[PDB]
DNA sequence: TTGACTCTCTTAA
DNA sequence: GAGAGTCA
DNA sequence: TTGACTCTCTTAA
DNA sequence: GAGAGTCA
């Protein structure tokens, strides 16, 4: 809601509920042939999810609170960032999973950045393989690697140069 | 169905027409602080585009040829790959710009790969900065870099561990 | 047979 | 990656 | 008030 | 990143 006190109250209640989600250990590639360990706080697969939480899509949830008799609702991962600018360089700020685990609501696994920055973490070599993200990755992106390209650049005639 | 010879004829007419597009010299980052040069063959901004070409979206075009009274149409960047497999690992193959220049139709700037592989090239450090793509990038991805993350992982209480 | 428009769709964040 | 409505 | 569902939308490849 | 329709 409008007041900083009301916003802090929302964040604290969210943290308390999410803090009771099951903690699931995930071992992850860091890059550079190294492995690390993350502790994700995972929202349940089916109702009930926790006080204030409801599922609006296969892997989408919302957090809802009644303030001054009004219902206020947010994307379930956006709540840690309610005091931050909601845009940057004219681009919408999004909740971005450093653990690449959508059910996880651990705020120590979330950052707040453009959708492009968010997406790009999928291909990052990781914190021990050359990550240059200023807010550092927690793991190598799941899509990092050589790819599976079917056909490379080619021409039949002699009309083109690189 | 079009024969292999007929498909080759389509590819040849496409190359003939694209080869007459304006050729634009672009200086590009290669990674590792080096600069290189790419020569893009750019479809015009407005009609007419060239024999067989028409715009179906702001940055989408199609190539059309009529053979034995039947109209055939393809995405304008897909024609170089008409003799290639059209899927891999259960994923549809897409035209992927190594020059990241959508108007460019230079087949030496295109590869044929999954949409995930395609997208991921946007963040690649480049052929002189650590690219691991098996079909190597021609340049550093336009979105490579530290990013512009607004807020990092954080908690107000002590409910969480990383 | 061809050009120049029109429309909607896919994917995974 | 999002917002919002329908019911109980 | 709170829970459990429903729907469509945004972005940039 | 795509496929397909209309009109002359
Ligand atoms: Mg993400
Ligand atoms: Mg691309
Ligand atoms: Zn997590
Ligand atoms: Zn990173
Ligand atoms: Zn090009
Ligand atoms: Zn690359």
């Amino acid at each position: 809601a409008l007041t900083n006190a009301q916003i802090l109250a929302v964040i604290d209640s969210w943290e308390e509920t999410v803090g009771q989600f099951p903690v699931i250990t995930h071992h992850v590639p860091l890059g550079g042939g190294l492995q690390g360990t993350l502790h994700c706080y995972e929202i349940p697969l089916a109702a009930p999810y926790g006080v204030g939480f409801a599922k609006n899509g296969p892997t989408r949830w919302q957090y809802k609170r009644t303030i001054n008799q009004v219902v206020h609702r947010w994307g379930s991962h956006t709540v840690p960032f309610l005091l931050e600018p909601d845009n940057i360089n004219g681009k919408t700020c999004t909740a971005s999973h450093l653990c690449h685990n959508t059910r996880c609501h651990n705020p120590l696994h979330l950052c707040w950045e453009s959708l492009d920055d968010n997406k790009g973490r999928n291909w990052c070599p990781g914190p021990n393989g050359g990550c240059v993200h200023a807010v550092v990755c927690l793991r190598q992106g799941p899509l990092y690697g050589p790819g599976a390209t079917v056909a490379g650049p080619q021409q039949r005639g002699s009309h083109f140069v690189v």
